[PDB]
């Protein structure tokens, strides 16, 4: 099996798993469309009793696998629990990390389009004070880049040139992937890494530059940090929270479990682990957290910047930001920085979303690496086309596999890590060969707080938030939902294979 | 591996491969469709020029594939062209089958659903002498059971009894799929055939005594058998004839290969495969041709009757047919013993169309013939659900899979055997063990006739006909394109899963 060369690699492939498009796309809308202070308390804490917790057992889960030859949760969960709905309840593993990569991929990909217009100057060009004469050839721009309808049919046209661009972005992903753990993974971190903290401190440095009759950027901070405790008994906000939290750590992914899987058996988790998850929070909240909200609160001030972050998801990111920069001189190439760094961190969170699925055919089907890359990559090409044609097909698998379903799986693992396979075991398991050990107090928030937690989030979530939403949409969605059933019924085959290859084997050892 | 027992089971069998629906819903909308008897000179050449030969080709191939432990297509092409390409080729052989019987099966159901609320008399009953009054409530009837849409949503909603009967369809082809060739299908056929017979004798007799203002089923039988040699220039004639007489005999599907797997390596096939070629005209031009259109035609007239079977494919069969009979003493058990006739003719067809992806788990991933068969029933099940719930999708798929796909395909095995393979060894291979020989004239039909018919046909067709569908359709004929574009990917994944286990298999031997 392969493993990590070294520490420092395996600290920034893992940091680079972590810190994604989440932090800088994700992460300040969420923050806004929640109070902004509001948000951090509830945040901090799920960080504190979800984030690092589900880290540690993670990590734990995936070296404990890999020193049996296994990296993926079908396996891993069945090593842990003798029971065929283990097996069953393992395909999550595959499924969110593959449902995830065919919308997350193509999203990286739009990074890339942009930052090589921005770079050869081909964008929009507002007319030199209205909000709105400003940005609209930046919201034309995004539109016809990825082909927002213009009629009444949900259906997406995307330019040829974002069409090639993801083509390119794949091809990308792929020649990091097929040089493996070591060579690709570990390599390309050392060197993305640096260059994503690089990019993301200039870019603060300039943001905090930005004053305007609107506003400065030392508002934008005030109304992320001041916090709002009339807001700590919103549930809303604590969903908010922990979803963000899930999604920013890579936890109930597989992609944490599968990295940890080429970490040799005696190496530390507990330090690496943390180091990992703090390296991301860094990046979220003092990077990602200083850049987009402060430029558009400076611009346009508070009540107008959080009104754009609940305009959409991509507004504030590909619209707001680079209009706003380009009031600014070298605003231009400023926006390509901007969606350079955004591209880095997409593709080195991209790379490994895509290994758990690259993992689970060498470890299990026996596929060379080669083979198992380039089927995976094709998979991946192939069903994006869903969500590049299908007006909210990305929304929907978005929702499934990368917010409901990694919370989910992430309340599956600590189940059947600490209470199936044993409270004590899992707490050895961590600890063996922890450079520090973790705290006595977190044996009780892993097997109580942290589980409690998140059954009562999810049954909350379900009771007053889910219904509307089976209920209140359009009859498109039974699109996407029907096919990524269909890749659960693809992968439970797979994982059918691997037993029944697993089996024939054995008969002849 | 299975074989079957006796030469009249094989006989049945096959026969029962064929004759299908294929007979009694589909033969008499097209020679309808097509002036009747300006159909059946085409037609009975289409039989002499293409149906013959390629049966005796499909026979073939599949005998010689399955003395070497093969029989579905991605293997065999390859035995008999060592080639890449033979293998991704093969594909369709799976392919074709699998997308067939993933509507097939559905409307073999709605026969069943039918069969037993005519049985016991739930049925609609017209208004006791307007041609609409008496066939509005078998037009509401058909459209409540399969959920026509009534607004602008191309969606289906298809009654709970319709949906619960597709359940019990695929029960019982499993339950006869389960206990394989011999003791399954072998045994079925050797009850279903004669039965088949029967109740389609009664009903021709029972046709032939309609007699009203309008006309004689006399009338209906003269449209069928009078020539209209002003129409032999008519090249849509041609195609529709050819793709029944493909249709028709199973030819194209990868089933008639499939099930002469299972021949013994020395056992006639000449004598055989003409046996049930003969058989299947029979059940057709005088079977299901004087069921049908003479009813139409003796209570509406010819125009009239034309005019309904060009309406749509289930208007003659579903509404009109049980809406004669209704006007009829006994009319409603009449309709009974149709939909009984309809849904045996569909059960033994259907279980040959399902059989080559349940030969390739077995033979080539080397499954039990259990997970063969519940897996094959599993991602039929599944995928159905697109035709039962997407208006259209069923048109889609058998256009792609049963029309277009069977003719290629057929076009393809032929190059294969009789030209890459080798004339000489094909025909050799073919007369092996003929309990009599092929008339030496078909070598010259089979080696340079036959391809160069399909050929221009397809091209004719290609250049007159396609562009118009691609270009003028709901553009919600993409959703069935790109899932059934998926499942040739997953087959073409696991023929490739099947290389790479024969070749860890022979580094172990
Ligand atoms: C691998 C699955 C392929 C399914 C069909 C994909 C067809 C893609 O079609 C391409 O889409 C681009 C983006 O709109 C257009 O710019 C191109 O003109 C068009 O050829
Ligand atoms: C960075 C490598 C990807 C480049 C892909 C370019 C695809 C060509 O894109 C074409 O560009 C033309 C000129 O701008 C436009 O007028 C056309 O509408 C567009 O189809
Ligand atoms: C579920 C996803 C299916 C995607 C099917 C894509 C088929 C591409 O089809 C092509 O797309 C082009 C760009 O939209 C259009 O300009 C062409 O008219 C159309 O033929
Ligand atoms: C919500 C969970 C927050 C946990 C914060 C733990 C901070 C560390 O807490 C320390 O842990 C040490 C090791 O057990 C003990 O020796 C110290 O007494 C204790 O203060
Ligand atoms: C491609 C086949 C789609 C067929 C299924 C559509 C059935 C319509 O069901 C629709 O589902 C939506 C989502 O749950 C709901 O919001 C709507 O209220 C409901 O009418
Ligand atoms: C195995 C794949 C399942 C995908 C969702 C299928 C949901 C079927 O839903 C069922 O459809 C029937 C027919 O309309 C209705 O009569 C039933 O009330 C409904 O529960
Ligand atoms: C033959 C075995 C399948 C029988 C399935 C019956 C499913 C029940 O079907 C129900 O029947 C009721 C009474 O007719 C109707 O009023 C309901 O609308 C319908 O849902
Ligand atoms: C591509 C095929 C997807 C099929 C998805 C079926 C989802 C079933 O969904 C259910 O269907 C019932 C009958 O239509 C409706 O009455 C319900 O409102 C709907 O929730
Ligand atoms: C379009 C193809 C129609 C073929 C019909 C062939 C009918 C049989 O034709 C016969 O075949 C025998 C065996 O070769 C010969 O000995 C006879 O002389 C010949 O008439
Ligand atoms: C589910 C995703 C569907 C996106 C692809 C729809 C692109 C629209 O393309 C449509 O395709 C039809 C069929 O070729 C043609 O008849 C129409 O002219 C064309 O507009
Ligand atoms: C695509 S890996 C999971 C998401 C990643 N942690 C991010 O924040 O973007
Ligand atoms: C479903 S097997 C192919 C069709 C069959 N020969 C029929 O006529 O119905
Ligand atoms: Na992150
Ligand atoms: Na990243
Ligand atoms: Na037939
Ligand atoms: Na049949």
């Amino acid at each position: 099996r392969e493993h990590w060369a070294t520490r420092l690699g395996l600290i920034l492939a893992m940091a680079g798993n972590a810190v994604g498009l989440g932090n800088f796309l994700r992460f300040p809308v969420q923050a806004a469309e929640n109070g902004g202070g509001a948000f951090m308390i509830p945040y901090i804490i799920a960080f504190l009793l979800v984030g690092i917790p589900l880290m540690w057992i993670e990590w734990a889960m995936g070296r404990y696998g890999g020193a049996q030859g296994h990296g993926t949760t079908p396996a891993i969960f069945y090593l842990l629990w003798r029971n065929r709905f283990a097996k069953i309840l393992g395909v999550f593993g595959l499924w969110i990390p593959l449902v995830v990569a065919i919308y997350y991929v193509y999203i990286e990909s739009w990074t890339l389009g942009f930052a090589i217009k921005f770079l050869v100057g081909l964008v929009p060009e507002p007319p030199p004070t209205d909000p709105d004469s400003i940005l609209r050839p930046f919201k034309e721009f995004l539109y016809s880049y990825i082909g927002v309808p213009k009629g009444d049919e949900p259906i997406l046209k995307p330019s040829l040139f974002a069409y090639i661009v993801f083509l390119i972005t794949m091809f990308i992903n792929v020649s990091i992937l097929i040089r493996g753990i070591s060579k690709g993974i570990e390599r390309f971190a050392k060197i993305a890494m640096p260059t994503l903290f690089i990019l993301a401190v200039f870019l603060v440095i300039r943001v905090f530059l930005l004053e305007t009759p609107n506003g400065t950027a030392a508002d934008g901070l005030n109304f992320l940090w001041t916090p709002d405790f009339e807001k700590l008994k919103d549930p809303g906000v604590w969903i908010a929270a922990v979803g963000q939290i899930f999604f920013t750590l890579s936890l109930g992914f597989g992609a944490i479990i599968t990295y940890a899987s080429y970490v040799r058996k005696d190496q530390d988790i507990v330090l690496s682990g943390l180091t990992a998850a703090t390296l991301n929070e860094k990046a979220e909240v003092i990077l990602g957290g200083s850049i987009s909200i402060p430029a558009a609160v400076a611009f346009f001030g508070v009540a107008n910047a959080v009104a754009i972050a609940k305009a959409g998801a991509f507004n504030l990111g590909f619209i707001t930001l680079p209009a706003i920069f380009s009031q600014t001189a070298g605003g231009t190439f400023l926006g390509f920085l901007w969606f350079f760094l955004l591209f880095f961190a997409g593709l080195t969170s991209s790379i490994a979303i895509m290994q758990p699925m690259i993992a689970f055919l060498e470890d299990e089907l026996k596929l060379s690496r080669k083979h198992a890359v380039l089927w995976t990559a094709a998979i991946v090409f192939f069903s994006a086309h869903l969500v590049m044609f299908l007006n909210k097909s990305l929304d929907e698998m978005d929702f499934w596999a990368g917010t409901i379903g990694v919370v989910f799986f992430g309340l599956t693992e600590l189940i059947i890590f600490f209470w199936i396979f044993g409270a004590d075991k899992a707490w050895e398991e961590i600890n063996r060969g922890g450079i520090i050990k973790v705290p006595r107090i977190y044996y009780y928030v892993m097997r109580y707080i942290t589980p409690a937690f998140l059954a009562v989030l999810l049954v909350v979530w379900a009771r007053e938030y889910i219904p509307k939403i089976m209920e209140e949409t359009h009859w498109t969605v039974w699109i996407t939902r029907f096919y990524i059933i269909g890749l659960f019924l693809f992968l439970t085959f797979l994982v059918f294979l691997a037993e029944r290859r697993r089996n024939h084997e054995s008969a002849g050892t």
